[PDB]
């Protein structure tokens, strides 16, 4: 077994949150918000004199892709769900359609909100993000998400299920398990080391897309038993180094200097840079913490004391990373 592998797997056990298909609590919180939208929609449509449109829900985000992590103590997790309304996109305003959902949920938990890319509804210790789509069958065969706020506002080409397929299909079996563990490791690193300023934090979807582009399996196959052991520390080292290698100095005419920028395109429509909202200064801070994480992964390979190897990693991963006594 690889150095620190046992402690990586124990860390993984502590940070993992079970996917929808394995998690009754998340399925119930999801389904309660879905019910709340159906009932809520009757109310909104009683003023327009016809049946509210029906919707088809589907799982999205980390609990659909089995890349979910528990929040830090007193943080919130996000349940992500898509609803495809039985509407033609050209017949309705995206913000109008997101308004229906917001007003449907106005009086659910601590209220609803219209975001650039979703309607978010707040409850204790978690929020639910409802991506709102028009019917492809009614909208010229494309799946379009409702983008923009009151203060702003389009139907944008979207492919959440294609993204989810890409993440599921990149690898299989125990190879795909290491891939998923390494996404979760970086999500906990993100939560632990970007807690000062949430806006500066690399989005979960960006770490997932980065893994899609750049993650490589690390495993060794015994010359005798042919028995296979995974090396998460080495997989993470190679993955982090590859991300660092893809930062590019980018000139900023206002500040008259360069900032290092990591561009991570979604591998499906709309193929946008998921990190495009991060400022140059937030990118410089992201790069420096990634470099510090890389340095710790290399130190952890070289320590004679397992205590010192694990301590070096706990400095970047936080309180759930096991540190054996010296
Ligand atoms: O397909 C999609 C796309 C987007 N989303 C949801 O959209 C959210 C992305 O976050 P956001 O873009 O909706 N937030 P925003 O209002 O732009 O913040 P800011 O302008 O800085 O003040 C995420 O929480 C996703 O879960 C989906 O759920 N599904
Ligand atoms: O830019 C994009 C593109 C796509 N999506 C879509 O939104 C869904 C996930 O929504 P999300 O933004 O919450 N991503 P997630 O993986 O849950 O990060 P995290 O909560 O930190 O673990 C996915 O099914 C994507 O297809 C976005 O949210 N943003």
């Amino acid at each position: 077994m690889a150095p620190v592998q046992k402690q990586f797997r124990e860390f993984h056990d502590r940070i993992k949150l079970a996917q929808y298909d394995e998690n009754q609590t998340l399925r119930d919180e999801r389904d309660a918000v879905l019910t709340a939208v159906r009932e809520g929609l009757k109310k909104v449509f009683a003023d327009r004199g016809e049946a509210a449109p029906t919707f088809t829900p589907f799982n999205q985000g980390s609990y659909a892709m089995n890349t979910g992590v528990k929040p830090l103590e007193g943080g919130e997790y996000d349940i992500d769900v898509g609803i495809i309304l039985n509407i033609a996109k050209d017949d309705h305003d995206p913000v109008e359609v997101k308004k229906w959902i917001r007003d449907a949920l106005k009086d659910y938990g601590n209220g609803a909100e219209i975001r650039r890319s979703c309607v978010t509804v707040f409850k204790p210790g978690y929020h639910v993000d409802l991506a709102v789509y028009a019917d492809p069958e009614l909208s010229g065969g494309t799946l379009c998400i409702a983008k923009g706020k009151e203060n702003s506002r389009l139907w944008q080409i979207s492919d959440p299920q294609g993204f989810q397929d890409r993440i599921a299909s990149k690898l299989s079996g125990d190879d795909a398990a290491q891939f998923r563990r390494c996404i979760r490791y970086l999500k906990r690193w993100r939560d632990f080391r970007f807690s000062s300023d949430g806006n500066a934090a690399p989005l979960g979807i960006g770490l997932t897309a980065a893994a899609y582009w750049w993650f490589q399996v690390s495993k060794r196959t015994d010359p005798v038993s042919q028995n296979v052991t995974y090396d998460d520390r080495d997989a993470l080292e190679q993955f982090v180094q590859t991300m660092l290698d893809n930062f590019h100095d980018t000139w900023d005419s206002k500040d008259q200097r360069s900032y290092p920028r990591l561009t991570v395109e979604l591998p499906v429509q709309p193929y946008n840079d998921v990190f495009e909202k991060m400022t140059g200064m937030q990118m410089e801070s992201f790069k420096s913490k990634l470099q510090a994480l890389l340095n710790a992964l290399k130190t952890a390979k070289s320590r004679l004391e397992l205590h010192d190897a694990c301590k070096a990693l706990a400095d970047h991963f936080g309180s759930e990373f096991p540190v054996p006594e010296k």
